[PDB]
């Protein structure tokens, strides 16, 4: 879905007031803080919420670095009691329960916003709180605008699994899916596991989260036209559920190597999160050295003198970006992810995918559906523990390393999302695009 | 390639133009494009355009639905045929799945009138076509039927004279200036109402007759969402107008009088003057000793015709309004202040003296004074109130209406205006590409 016109009063008003909401943790946080700052960055004031006090502490220092750092933010406090641990099953994501106390702290935001000057625009809320908050703008009449920051593909899922739920839950296992918007019916198995489970607690934020969407002023997605073209174009078409509001692209939010020939090396990094059984991460070392390729790893489990390399292995946290555009290296091995897709496509690097569980297999789909990422179907998730040996993984290593198929388009990809995130380029386009919409003469 | 589109129209000469207009405007653009035809309609005015239509215009395709008109032991109360036949077409819905079946190439999407939508909306949805509302009249409109159901209660309990807060309308809506139908909610057309305003959140999106030079105010609420929430797209496709091209003359005394020194006057198809109001309406028109040209014992009188022989012209019959609107003879509309004549009044550069007779009419003259190109005198009164109005206030009227330069002065820049929106990447072709590439696959 391509820049829907421009109009504009260009001839006078104040840049418009947007409150904004985060979900709990990290992964919600940056984005959130990159959207606010996106904003800030256009003159817009912001008014971030904070849940007082902070389940992290870590969390409210990178909100205050962001308020003392960029100009226009004020900071607002919203007071949420923490849920009772115990009604909480231990298997399930810790993180659902902190979004549950913050959706019960938004009755309390509606006085909190009475007193504010200039008056609000709009708030902005991640899509993992945004229910109850979507309540409380209404009753004062304030735009609300969910921020979804996993893939637009994601998105089609979370918005399309509502209509088609008693299909996913008569089916068969075995059984695919259509999901409306998406061309590849898919199998079940590559859903979420836990969203299997009617009663499971994902499941229940899942197809509430879904069923709140729609409700919203309009959604903005961390994607962007070059990088899902059809997801974008089923939800500005209304492909991927009736009556859905507006959808605007929002993203991208975004030594040893010196010596090697370029396109040569290899980058393989399974991520902080990353589930190896460890039988599964010697494999992939004996794989890693049968291949002959070139490779820097971010990661004993290795072998005995393993490091009698002509590769390289690194324990601390290091900046994917930096490596990725570098001319040495002609390829990605990591887990699958909305993150790592698209750090991939601004290096322009092709990828090759072991989904971790969850989301990832969906965002294999993203890589590819565009043409610069494989899954192999058997690299399944960490369930059932089917092996997959050294030798596979090595063939596989020197195929991925081999197919410029998939390193054309990548390379396509770098020089599309530079366009993207260039000055006038596509993501400032959709910016002013909901700025000038929200904004009052 | 270019999407294959399929349009349906409601029932009455005013909701069946716009569609036609909005198809020819898609297949000028190279969609192919499916016209579906509810049949019968009511009149043979209507079966007469589609047919001349699909015939001139060379993408459009015909595909006739048959609908069974309502049973008269159905809402009886309601005598108005084109009511009836909204009510008819809307029960027709389920017909149109095995009308589809066949079609190729496949259909990117469907556009339904208003009038019809909420059924089709639903039909649209189960075979998996994108479906988008034509809203044929004002935002101002639009707006008022987002937000009517989520005030309906503090509307029905109102007293007269109380003014209602909607969401996205920027000023507050006297209850008398609502359609009067809409006070009465057993009334079929407040059923209606209500219906088609919960069914267009449920739509893939809302294309609707206006432009951001017309309604700047109300585009921005509906876009931004301040009228209503979940409110699925809203772009506006206009304007959208026929005239004609390589024909005769119609009327010559129009081509040899004077620049903008004509008031046309004309209170279209569903006129509610009384006998004795047109008498007075003749009267005023000739005490105003201005020219004109009036489109409708005698309700005009004796002798009138040679009285007024010099300065006015008076015919009873069908005449394009576009045209005459942008003949540069003409300096004044004198209209029932319909949507319609509102859009067209703007494109032709034409000031408006309203009088609002009935429903839609008062909101449309609200958009026309909010611009500051049209004056609707308070106590000019619906039609069903019968107060009649002498042809010695209307004469004063006129005169004043025809010389308030600083009024045609707006009518003028909203002429300029206008202008740049149709003119080749102006705003109208940049709503039609956007729509056209939201629908194309792939």
């Amino acid at each position: 879905g391509m820049s829907p016109p421009a109009p504009a009063d260009v001839v006078s008003s104040a840049k418009p007031h947007v409150a904004v909401i985060p979900a709990a943790g990290m992964g919600h946080l940056n984005p959130t803080l990159r959207l606010a700052g996106e904003l800030a960055s256009r003159g817009c004031v912001v008014t971030f919420i904070n849940p007082s006090p902070p389940v992290s502490l870590a969390e409210a220092t990178s909100v205050a670095e962001f308020v003392a750092s960029t100009p226009g933010v004020r900071l607002l406090d919203l007071p949420v009691q923490p849920l009772d641990p115990s009604c909480f099953p231990a298997h399930e994501d810790p993180f659902l329960r902190q979004f549950e106390a913050v959706r019960r702290s938004a009755p309390l935001l509606t006085p909190l916003l009475s007193d504010v000057s200039p008056p609000l625009a709009a708030i902005v809320c991640d899509i993992a709180i945004c229910s109850t908050f979507l309540t409380v703008a209404a009753e004062i009449s304030l735009p609300a605008y969910v921020f979804f920051s996993l893939s637009a593909q994601m998105l089609s899922l979370n918005l399309a699994f509502p209509t088609v739920a008693d299909q996913v839950y008569g089916a068969g296992e075995g059984d695919e899916i259509r999901f409306p918007g998406l061309p590849e019916s898919i199998p079940r198995s590559w859903l979420p596991p836990p969203l299997l489970d009617p009663a499971h607690l994902f499941a229940v934020h899942f197809v509430e989260n879904g069923k709140a969407m729609p409700r919203a002023a309009g959604i903005l997605v961390h994607s962007w036209e070059a990088l899902e073209p059809e997801a974008l174009a089923a939800l500005r078409g209304g492909r991927v559920l009736a009556g859905l509001p507006p959808v605007l692209p929002i993203g991208p939010l975004y030594p040893w190597l010196d010596a090697q020939r370029d396109r040569s090396v290899l980058f393989v990094c399974f991520g902080n999160r990353s589930t190896h059984s460890p039988e599964q991460l010697r494999e992939m070392a004996a794989g890693l050295e049968r291949s002959g390729c070139r490779f820097v790893w971010v990661l004993g489990e290795g072998y005995l003198e393993r490091v009698k390399e002509r590769g390289v292995v690194i324990n601390g946290w290091v900046d994917q970006m930096t490596i990725l555009s570098h001319r040495a290296v002609g390829g990605f091995f990591s887990h699958s992810g909305s993150s790592s897709v698209a750090e991939a496509a601004i290096g322009g690097q092709p990828l090759l995918l072991w989904p971790m569980g969850g989301d990832q297999r969906m965002s294999a789909l993203v890589a590819e559906r565009r043409g610069m990422g494989v899954w192999p179907r058997g690299w399944g998730w960490s369930a059932d523990d089917k092996l997959i040996p050294g030798e596979e993984i090595a063939r596989r290593i020197k195929d991925f390393m081999g197919d410029n198929a998939l390193r054309a388009v990548a390379a396509k990809m770098k020089k599309e999302t530079a366009s993207a995130m260039a000055p006038g380029g596509s993501k400032d386009q959709w910016f002013d695009d909901f700025i000038a919409r929200i904004n009052r003469v």
